[PDB]
């Protein structure tokens, strides 16, 4: 009944005016206005009546463009006189008098004014560079590389860059992967102009939060590393374009022709690789970049509403605040869901309910600089929050597309997803009488099943990275998004992300983002309020056969080798049959509960709440202190991919180019070893006794 | 009245007839006979009515001399000719037909045949080798090195003369540190022969556990280090000697005369330092030690008593059997006061007891080569231990003297500790009416407060190391010991320490080891069956306000430095002020409690149970991964010594000769912020909201 009023009470129009209120200036992290912004959800949330809200501050390493160095790229000829230099635009239509858009740049780049010869490196993914080294006869040593934006997070282009060992790199949206066909581009569609460059930041951080002080909250007193030695920041500069500039740059390459149409994008140009230009004045492409990193205070806020019962138990529902222009679909549709499902939890309140558990409500700060708020204030709570946590649901964007719903969450979470999907009306068009678990099952079925829609495992990309991934509580995150080849939406971190484009060619009635407000608001609820924490253990045993399949099919290539080197995947096999046991003994257990034995309730809480925490181990993967999840890991080649088995796939991968096959077999050994014996202290956390 | 029939039940003459049936035969790790042992304690848990009691075993790295290739250390003549070679021994009277005791040797020792120029290096300690190297003009490198046993762990002296460049070190028992005034040598009285030397291993494990499997139970699958790369492993020779031999290879030494008093020991020579011989056919010193390492299995007996309210809470009571000979102080005297223990808990089952929380009985195995069974168990079962237990209270020797209690504790048990021996009565000469509180504070009283018997700070030296110092849980030690400038006691880890040298020298009545038995079980009866966790969280602010001060007066010396590096300890004092309002307020608020609400009893043992995890940061001390505790470590000079502030101690330390000032004073600054942020996290875990 009170799941009902929760979901019942939001309304579809309340989140319009929401997105209205918050989109009207730039909200930048770091910056006065995204401040202000905190103030106004403070002073919401407690004229909604939550029992808190209040600012928690950090003060983090930023990178913000120098207004009187501008960045740009060049193209000089052999006399050093520029030819051509990249360029900037005006607010969008009805934003004329904004005068503080921070122009296109990528957060973090090295300083310097490297010149060289230009090389197309498509994706620039580890798999582009290996066909450059190994098959085309390239050499990116000493280059600058212009590399298409898309396929995975552009942190690991530029890490992937610099091994290569290019001098920079540029970054350009091509609109093969960000200008969807037959549609305008903004103002009259939905597209990206040939004038719009994507922000970003290009750190590596692997989970670290604040470059300066990795482990540890970014305080007053707080010990600090030297600048040059951040963690994650890039030691090349990286610097975005639009096509329009991108097309000029790529016109004259000359050397090998693409090596496959894979390699082409949509411009009116060869996409030939380079190095040099043939059939032009251009002959070397220069960068300038100049940002400035500078440590600047940032606010998350955070309120609650304390639990009735177990107060010392928390659901975590936290969404970034921060943007890079006005934000409209990234975060600050996630903003307005947040406040509208904070309004619903206060009008509960307002009728004398309160939750079994405590509600803790986050607006980060600085989640486009690495997830640094909601990073900072897990590495201040970690004490707390690893005892007590039950779940963290995020509430970034809402609606990164129109077509259906997408879900990434742990398999303790897939059963009451789908529960709840059920029981929400779908908002496409033509499933009128018909639930969002319907609609979302015809639209993405999932590959393992074909009765149930698609799950997908838990990498990065926002804010619930070290909750998941360093600390072990239960993960998900629901959005709206695309059915179509373009990467992300075609106008992402673009100054043309307004409400405007959202209620225009996003979702004009509001139905389909307060669905996700329905499921996200619905989740927190059954998760702080039901007797028994709504996890199923099973999901997880399935899970765990899917995965130890997975990841031996790959190994299979190998057989040889693992038969030299006596490398066996028996151990792993044997951890997830007796995983598997456990599981299902408790669940035969927990049906026998005795509800009324508060003490019973609680001991079987406590293995539903730390079971995922058993995956987490302090030593954490290699070369990474800060994921240490052995089920899971952002993926070493895409922080936006969850790969399972991490340690085993990345002792692995491209195994047979490792210098030396011995120790390079060993290491998968080692990995194997450590997955089995997780899985088994994660079963023995079930036992009875 | 439970408390004081669990008390009351144990008897002497049980102890006594235990001890005698556990030291006939010797039982070293790894040994057929120690394995009789674990089934023969197994057996009797199980006619004690033992919910549980089961072998767990491990395979893990051991080393035992080479039968066919005896070690021994030489001095020869400048034409290569043997002059002298020291030797064995036969078995203590009464062990005639005993076969298989394990000559004198120390446990992992690299193999070689060094020959070189012999030093005196006194005890080998750090000042030792400060001294030899910045004071008394010796260079180490390249030279035998022979150090006396005492002060500090063995292990430390070896990793002190690699750090010097020795290339081999000789260890061996000083009459000044072994031989007490006015005592016969066993058998007429208690002290140690010239003939016998003391075994023990000479890893430096620093919490790692089996060198192979370091964050990781050894079992059958599991991937281990190459043994070359196993950790702790020292990389020279080291053997150990009597004092007969080692007068011989000291009476000769030339070159610099020592240095002061504290350098000369008790035999009848000079104590010169060397290097080389003066007045002598003696020219070189060579050893020759080729201990064999191998994989082993060890069996540790794990039994329960199950709780009926909290069967998913744990107290543990862990004590080593394993010997180096008979054993029959080390560990053996424990070993009979644990079975006395787990025999009066089964007597109060019988009559229908049983305990609110979960008792853990551990019989550990190869204590003596690192601690190996009892931390692969932790290993193991790290996830249900780190999240369930209590406290953990040890049950290694109880009698290594008889002149008054020693109890080393976190400050969390000091308050039961001291409520418990009130309630004990003293075995003590003279004190026939009075507590052993009472005889203890008379005896023993502490340096910060002289009406309350000392308590040290938990280092090492027993199985408690891995569970408090790498789990965070809180654990405590109690036992008998001398009052007496000798270090141990003289028979410590030999042939003699036999079950007639107790009973004759030690413990006649047994009196003494009854009341360590007392006090244990005792403590392990409240901490297991009080409805709220009997720790005290002041007491352990005091302590902090204490160490606080402590490691500000060391720095003291240095404060020019620490103007010009901006170092300065105010977060550490605010994060020790605010620790102590939470622990005042958590203490006014627990009072309160209603002890009728079971979940608002669980909430608040929760906080008593998860206080010491928070001091735990699982990024480790540096170089250490497996010491996690950032108010106390075992000392870096000396394991058994625990340190307070580890990280901002080792930081200082010596700083004003660190080659790069710079560098170093930012390294104590990291120091004091993590241990200002733990201090303020352990106290946000008390806060009400
Ligand atoms: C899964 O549980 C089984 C049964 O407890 C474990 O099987 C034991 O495996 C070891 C070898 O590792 C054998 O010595 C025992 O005989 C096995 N007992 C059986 C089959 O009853 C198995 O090790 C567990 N898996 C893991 C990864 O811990
Ligand atoms: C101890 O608690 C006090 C009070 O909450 C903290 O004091 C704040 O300290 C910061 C500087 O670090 C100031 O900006 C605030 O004005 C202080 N507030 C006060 C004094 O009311 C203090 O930081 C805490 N200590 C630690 C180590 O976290
Ligand atoms: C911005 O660039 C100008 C011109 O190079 C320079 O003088 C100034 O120092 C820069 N600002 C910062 C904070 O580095
Ligand atoms: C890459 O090119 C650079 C040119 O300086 C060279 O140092 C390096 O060895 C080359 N590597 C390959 C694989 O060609
Ligand atoms: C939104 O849905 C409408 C109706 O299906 C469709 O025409 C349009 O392309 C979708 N918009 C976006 C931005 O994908
Ligand atoms: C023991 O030493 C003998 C003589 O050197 C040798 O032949 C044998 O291999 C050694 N045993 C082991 C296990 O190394
Ligand atoms: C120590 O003596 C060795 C002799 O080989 C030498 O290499 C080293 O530099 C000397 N160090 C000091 C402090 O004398
Ligand atoms: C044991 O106590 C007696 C009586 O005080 C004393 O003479 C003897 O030295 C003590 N024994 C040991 C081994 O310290
Ligand atoms: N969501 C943002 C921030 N970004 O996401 C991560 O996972 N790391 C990171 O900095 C982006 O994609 O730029
Ligand atoms: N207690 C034994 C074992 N030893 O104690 C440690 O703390 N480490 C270690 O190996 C000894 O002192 O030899
Ligand atoms: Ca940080
Ligand atoms: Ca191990
Ligand atoms: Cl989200
Ligand atoms: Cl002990
Ligand atoms: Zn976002
Ligand atoms: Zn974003
Ligand atoms: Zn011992
Ligand atoms: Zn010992």
């Amino acid at each position: 009944s009170i799941r009902w009023k929760l979901v019942s009470e939001m309304k579809a129009e309340n989140i319009k005016s929401f997105l209205r209120s918050f989109t009207k200036l730039p909200h930048l992290a770091g910056t006065e206005q995204n401040f202000l912004l905190a103030k106004k959800i403070q002073t919401q949330w407690k004229k909604f009546g939550l029992d808190s809200a209040k600012l928690v501050h950090y003060d983090v390493l930023l990178s913000y463009p120098n207004e009187t160095n501008a960045n740009y790229i060049s193209i000089v000829d052999e006399h050093e006189t520029e030819i051509f230099k990249t360029s900037l635009e005006p607010p969008p239509d009805g934003y004329e008098n904004v005068t503080n858009i921070v122009p296109p740049y990528n957060a973090f780049s090295a300083q310097g004014m490297p010149e060289g010869d230009l090389v197309y490196v498509n994706y620039a993914r580890t798999e582009d560079f290996f066909k450059l080294e190994r098959e085309m006869g390239i050499n990116c040593t000493g280059k600058i590389v212009i590399a298409r934006y898309g396929k995975i997070f552009r942190g690991n282009k530029v890490k992937n860059a610099m091994l290569a060992g290019a001098i920079g790199i540029i970054l350009y949206s091509d609109p093969a992967d960000y200008f969807a066909p037959e549609v305008q581009p903004y103002p009259k569609g939905w597209n990206l102009p040939g004038t719009a460059a994507q922000r970003g930041n290009v750190l590596n951080l692997n989970g670290a939060g604040d470059p300066l002080t990795p482990g540890y909250p970014a305080k007053e007193y707080t010990f600090r590393l030297d600048v040059e030695e951040g963690v994650g920041i890039p030691r090349i500069p990286v610097h975005p374009i639009g096509y329009n500039d991108a097309e000029i740059l790529l016109r004259y390459l000359g050397g090998i022709a693409p090596p496959d149409k894979s390699w082409k994008g949509a411009l009116n140009v060869s996409y030939s690789i380079g190095p040099g230009f043939t059939g032009s004045s251009f002959r070397k492409v220069r960068m300038h970049v100049y940002n400035i990193n500078k440590i600047t205070r940032i606010y998350n806020v955070v309120g609650t509403i304390r639990g009735s019962v177990e107060p010392d138990r928390y659901v975590i529902l936290g969404g970034h605040r921060d943007s890079w222009v006005f934000g409209a679909i990234d975060p600050t549709s996630g903003v307005a869901v947040l406040q509208e499902i904070a309004r619903s939890f206060g009008k509960l309140m307002s009728k004398g309910w309160r939750p079994r558990r405590t509600i803790i409500f986050a607006s980060w700060d600085a989640e486009e600089f690495g997830l640094l708020g909601s990073t900072e204030w897990a590495e201040e709570n970690v004490k707390i929050l690893q005892e007590r946590s039950i779940a963290y649901i995020n509430s970034d964007s809402s609606i990164e597309g129109n077509y259906t719903l997408r879900v990434d969450c742990t398999p303790l979470l897939y059963q009451l997803v789908y529960k709840l999907t059920k029981e929400i009306p779908s908002p496409d068009d033509g499933f009128e009488s018909k639930s969002l678990y319907e609609s979302w099952l015809e639209k993405d079925p999932s590959p393992e099943n074909k009765n149930l829609p698609r799950i997908n495992k838990l990498g990065s990309g926002s804010d619930f990275e070290a909750y998941f991934q360093r600390l072990g509580i239960a993960s998900g995150r629901a959005r709206y998004t695309k059915n179509d080849k373009y990467s992300s939406y075609p106008v992402y971190h673009t100054i043309y992300e307004t409400f405007e484009l959202v209620e225009k060619f996003y979702d004009p009635t509001f139905k389909k983002q307060l669905s996700v407000a329905q499921l996200r608001g619905a989740l927190v609820y059954e998760l702080v309020d039901s007797k028994i924490i709504p996890f199923n253990i099973q999901d997880y045993a399935e899970a765990l056969k899917n995965y130890a399949a997975s990841i031996y099919n790959l190994s299979k290539k190998h057989d040889q080798q693992l038969t030299d080197h006596g490398v066996s995947f028996d151990s792993l096999f044997s951890a997830v049959k007796n995983f598997s046991e456990a599981a299902s003994d408790f669940h035969k257990r927990l049906i026998q509960v005795d509800l009324n034995n508060p003490i019973a309730v609680r001991m079987m809480n406590d293995q539903l709440m730390l079971l995922e925490r058993a995956f987490i181990d302090p030593l954490g993967l290699p070369g990474k202190l800060f994921y240490r999840h052995i089920i899971f890991a952002p993926s070493s080649h895409n922080k936006y991919a969850g790969e399972s088995f991490p340690g085993i796939y990345d002792a692995i991968f491209d195994i047979e180019n490792k210098a030396n096959s011995r120790l390079a077999w060993k290491e998968v050994k080692k990995h194997i070893s450590i997955a089995a014996f997780t899985i088994q202290a994660a079963a023995g956390t079930l036992k009875e006794v």
